[PDB]
């Protein structure tokens, strides 16, 4: 699920590091 893997990046709280982990998961 996009949305599982996503909601881990949201603990991050730079903005830089959640596009990262979200666009990682996807296409991985």
């Amino acid at each position: 699920a996009d949305d599982r893997c996503y909601r881990m990046c949201q603990r991050y709280h730079d903005r830089r590091e959640k596009k990262q982990c979200k666009e990682g998961c996807r296409y991985g």
